[PDB]
RNA sequence: UGCGAAUUCGCUU
RNA sequence: UGCGAAUUCGCUU
């Protein structure tokens, strides 16, 4: 049998008005950046009518539009587009074939899947040999579209987190929040026992990048605890010289996000 | 919107 | 060894 190859369309046509942007957050419209999702199927799909997901950003219209059909693809393709799929719900949301497409006329980014297998951060936190002649060095644009994690504790389970701002004007010697310590760095050093070889790095902004299931739609003691939690979180600034980049975009985390949402949607 | 701890209560016959 | 409610605390920067 052939393959049907759909391209999940995404855009944010209402975004988040000033006076539902509590958490006061950035919009991303999906549409802005090139790559996103892709559902490769047997049989057909019934052209849906167009729904909307509600998102960090807004309103975003989910249209699942067709890119190819009648074409086939060899077993070793299969195999790669089939591990990539379990990757994104295994390991990205930690939940026939859903695959990044990308241009160059969307297609199938299979390069950004050789990466992504390639990749060591991809299941965990790598290792870095950083020392004072081999200094962590800070490239700007390796944090624009990023999600990073701690590489220093949750190693079963390790914590990602949207680069949420560079902040220029910080660096770890830069007063630390708490009174308890004077600077980022004498906090991760007495804490947790990290030299830095880089005292001149800007500092991080973070967001969560957990999200609910179910976002087809727009509070108790438990989320009155998670509150404060969920906040505090938000409110760490990170150290890049201690975080790991997660191989996959933060861009297109936004969009992977919203994956559990459309295939309910489709299944009914 | 998590990992845990304690305390006090509701639902069964 | 569940379904819920309330209260008070621990872990992040």
């Amino acid at each position: 049998q052939p393959c049907y190859l759909y391209v999940i369309g995404m855009v944010l046509t209402t975004p988040l008005p000033d006076e539902l942007n509590f958490r006061r957050r950035k919009l991303y419209p999906p549409e802005d950046t090139t790559r996103c999702f892709g559902i490769l199927t047997a049989k057909p799909i019934p052209q849906i009518p167009h729904f909307p997901v509600y998102t960090r950003s807004g309103e975003v219209t989910i249209s699942i539009e067709l890119a190819a059909s009648g074409f086939m693809l060899s077993l070793q393709m299969l195999e790669l587009i089939t591990r990539l799929h379990q990757y994104i719900f295994s390991h990205i949301l930690r939940l026939y074939c859903v695959l990044p497409l990308n241009v160059v006329t969307l297609d199938i980014d299979f390069k950004f899947m050789e990466d992504i297998e390639k990749s060591e951060a991809r299941i965990g936190i790598p290792s870095t040999k950083y020392t004072k002649e081999t200094p962590f060095v800070f490239k700007l644009e390796d944090y624009q579209d990023a999600v990073i994690i701690p590489r220093y504790r949750n190693f079963d389970q390790p914590h990602r987190f949207y680069v949420a701002d560079v902040y220029t004007d910080l660096t770890p010697l830069s007063k630390f929040p708490s009174p308890e310590y004077e600077t980022f760095a004498e906090y991760y050093k007495t804490k947790y026992n990290l030299d830095l070889t880089n005292l001149n790095q800007p500092l991080l902004d973070v967001d969560h990048t957990s999200s609910r299931l179910n976002l087809l739609t727009p509070l108790s003691s438990a989320e009155k605890r998670k509150a404060k939690w969920e906040s505090l979180q938000n409110k760490q600034i990170l150290v890049p010289e201690l975080c790991a980049i997660h191989p996959i975009p933060a861009s297109l985390w936004r969009k992977a996000v919203c994956l559990p949402s459309i295939l309910y949607r489709l299944h009914c």
